[PDB]
Formats: C-alpha cells, structure tokens, sequence
C-alpha cells in the first residue's frame, strides 16, 4: 500500500468526542479538502461529498460490505460478533437474506400495522399533554414511543427489554475504531449480547410478530434454521435505536424551527416529508465503511485493494454541491436521493418501519399540539456511529 499517495491527508478524528459535540466545521473541512481524503488518525480513506458517497454506496462489488462496515477489516481481524448476514454480506449472499427482510417489513405489512402504531402515537402525545406538556423529548417521546411499539411488533417477551437500547448502543459503537466508547461498550456487553442471542431463538418469539415471521422462512427452505436467528439479530440490532434517534432528530428540528412546525400544522400531509427532511438534516446514522476488493480510481484518486473507505453520510446530506441551502430544515424540500438511509442494494430494509413511526408521531403532534419550544438544557449523546441527544426538555402547547 502507498497509504494515500496523491490525495490530501488530514488529522481529523471523526470519532473524537469534541467532533461528535459539533461535527459541522470538520465535515466542511473534509468536503473542501477534496473528493477523496486520507485520514491519518486511522489510516483509512474518506469521502465526505455527496457525489462520492453516492458513487461508493452504489458500487457494492468494488466497495464491499463483507469485510465489515466498521473500521475493522474482517480479513485481518476476527469480528467482535459473527458478521450480519445482511449488512456485512455482498450479493449474491446478500440478495437472498435481504429478500426475506424486505417481505417481513413489506409495504402491505406496514398498512396492516398502521392503526396500532398510530393509536400508540396519539395516546403518547395525549399523555404528554396531560402532564402539562413540559416533557423530555428524548426519554418521554423519542425513546418511549418506539419502546411502546417495536418490541411488541417483533413479538419479544416483556421481560429483559431493558437490554435492547444498550445492545444497540454497543453495535453502533462497535463499527467505530478502538476508542474508549468502543472498548467500554464491549467490556460491558455480555449480558446484553446474551439477552439478544436468546430472544432471537424461535420459541422465544410470539406468533404473528416479525421474529416469528422470519422463522417461518426456515420452514419453506428459503433460509436455514441457523440463518433465521441471525436475521432476527439484525432487526434487534438496527430496529429500535435508529428510530429513537430519527424521532429525536424530527422533534429537535421542529422545536428549533417554529415556522416549519406551523407549516406542518397547516398541511399535516407533510408529516412524512418532515420526518425524511429531519433524517437528511441530522443524519442519525452518521457513517459506515466499505472495503475495496480491487485497485480502483475514484474521483481522480487511486485506492489500492483492501483499503477501508469511510463514508460520511451526514456530511453528504449537507453538501452544498448537492443541496440548495443545506443547513436549512425545509419540510417541503425534495429529499429524494439523500443518503440518511444509505443508497443502493443495502439501502435501509427497515425504512418503511422507520417512516411509519416518524409519520404517526409527527401526525399526532400536528393535530394535537399548537406549538413546540425548547424548555431547558440539552445534553448530547456520543456514539461512534449515531448522532442524537441524551436529553431535550421541551414545552408542548396544547391545541
Ligand atoms: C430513522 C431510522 C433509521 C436509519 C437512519 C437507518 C439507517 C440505515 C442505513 C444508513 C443503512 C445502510 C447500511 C449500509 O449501507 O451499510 C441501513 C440499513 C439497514 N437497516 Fe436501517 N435505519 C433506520 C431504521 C431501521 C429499522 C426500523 C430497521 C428494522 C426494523 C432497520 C434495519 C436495517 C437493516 C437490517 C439494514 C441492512 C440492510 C442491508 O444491508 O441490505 N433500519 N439503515
Ligand atoms: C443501520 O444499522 C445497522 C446495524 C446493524 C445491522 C445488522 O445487524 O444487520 C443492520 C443495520
Ligand atoms: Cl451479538
């Protein structure tokens, strides 16, 4: 390896705590430096503009996922857990396991489940207003709401559910480099991993839920009985804390930007796009990696075989080369093509679940709430892959 000959090198640590606290100046530096940069801190290439993020995402055989989508290269180091059969696979293996999850989380499934999700969101906003409206948008809403619907939709038992958010925090930290956040999460992981490992098994998943639906594909031969609990493991990894942070992004956006909330109230049919624009704007899933499978030319750079490439999805989603006024939260923006859910063959399989949760929460706010205001100090949460808040006191004014 030439280790980044011919491209600009930068010392920016995109996994440093001061960076997660305020990433936007360094994301701009990463974009301005060039289309391809080399990050000295971790000896990986980086792409922070929309054009190259999009190109890498849409070339999955060249920029592969089967050597891990975190920093660690699975060819060189044993993975911290056995690889995801969907996220950390390439076609054709990826095609067959993705197709199972695309059927489980299908658009018709979302329509059959819609009233359950919407009634829970209505009831939650009612509860928050009956409390007086002075509530923590994180604990009381962004966290509480997905906890009230997703474990039941999975068919998980009641007991042990406190393990779910720590498990997700661990998975998202573990894509990161071997820093304190990662080391510490892995050290405390055993009980969370054990809980998950157990709940993925068929006898532990209630009939009618997503878990049992996956396991049914083993009965028809479409997957094996040892694949089935791993595909359940994917949904327990990615299905809860992503939506918590996307809901948090949406509430935080609407709270800061009252004119946009008033627009949402005027036309509640903007709920879906308001949620999608929050996903662009905050990019709750900030980064993933790929690994080159061959020597490649990317935007003028040479990249050797077997190099990690860090994609900055959150910077791509704010890149002024692609987005008009990228730092504005605009709930009528044409958001199509943002990379907050990825792009191409691995584009979020659960996006219909995430959008259903976000829509129903925003629709309940649009109908029941006259105004939203930040009410007290916020506290940001640091995670190697996720962006979002630990606390956000708000005031909801009832309609
Ligand atoms: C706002 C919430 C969400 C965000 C921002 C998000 C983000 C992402 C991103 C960026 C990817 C691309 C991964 C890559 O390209 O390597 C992805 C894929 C994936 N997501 Fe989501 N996600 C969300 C919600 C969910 C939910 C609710 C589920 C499950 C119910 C889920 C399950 C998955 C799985 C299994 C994949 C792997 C798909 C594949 O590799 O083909 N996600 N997501
Ligand atoms: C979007 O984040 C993830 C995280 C884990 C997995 C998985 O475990 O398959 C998928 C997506
Ligand atoms: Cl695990």
């Amino acid at each position: 390896s030439q280790h980044g000959a011919g491209v600009p090198h930068l010392g920016i640590d995109p996994f440093a705590l001061d960076y997660f606290a305020d990433p936007y100046p360094e994301q701009e530096t990463l974009r301005e430096a060039g289309p391809v940069v080399y990050l000295d801190k971790w000896n990986v290439y980086g792409v922070a503009r929309y054009a190259e993020v999009y190109a890498v995402l849409n070339d999955p055989l060249t920029f592969c996922s089967s050597r891990g989508v975190g920093l660690s290269d699975f060819k060189k180091e044993k993975p911290w857990r056995p690889p995801s059969l969907i996220l950390e696979a390439d076609p054709p293996a990826h095609t067959r396991t993705r197709a199972v999850l695309s059927k489980v989380l299908s658009p018709a499934t979302m329509k059959r489940l819609r009233d359950g999700f919407a009634a829970a969101a209505d009831a939650k906003i009612d509860e928050l207003l009956a409390r007086g409206g002075n509530i923590d948008a994180i604990a009381d809403l962004a966290e509480a709401y997905p906890l009230s619907v997703f474990p039941d939709a999975m068919g998980l038992k009641q007991e042990g559910r406190e393990n779910l958010l720590p498990y997700a925090g661990l998975v998202f930290n573990a894509f990161g480099p071997p820093n304190e956040l990662r080391q510490s999460a892995i050290e405390r992981s055993a009980p969370h991993q054990a809980y998950v490992a157990e709940q993925c098994q068929r006898p532990n998943l209630a009939p009618g839920g997503f878990g049992a639906c996956i396991h049914a594909f083993s009965d028809t031969g479409e997957i094996t009985p040892e694949e089935a609990p791993l595909l359940v493991r994917s949904l327990l990894s990615a299905g809860l804390d992503t939506t918590v942070n996307g809901i948090a992004a949406a509430v935080y956006c609407l709270a800061r930007f009252p004119d946009e909330f008033a627009r949402l109230r005027a036309d509640p049919s903007l709920a879906r796009n308001a949620f999608e624009e929050a996903v662009r704007f905050e990019s709750p899933v900030q980064t993933f990696f790929r690994t080159t499978t061959r020597d490649v030319e990317l935007a003028g750079a040479t990249i050797g075989e077997g190099e990690k490439v860090l994609m900055f999805l959150g910077s791509a989603n704010r890149d002024p080369r692609r987005w008009d006024d990228p730092d504005r939260y605009d709930i009528t923006r044409k958001t199509s093509g943002h990379v907050g859910f990825g792009s191409g063959v691995h584009m979020c399989v659960g996006q219909l679940v995430a959008r259903l949760e976000g829509e129903v929460v925003l629709a309940a706010l649009a109908r029941k709430v006259a105004a939203i205001e930040i009410a007290g100090p916020l506290k940001r949460r640091f995670n190697n892959t996720l962006r979002g808040l630990e606390s956000l006191p708000i005031q909801l004014t009832p309609a």
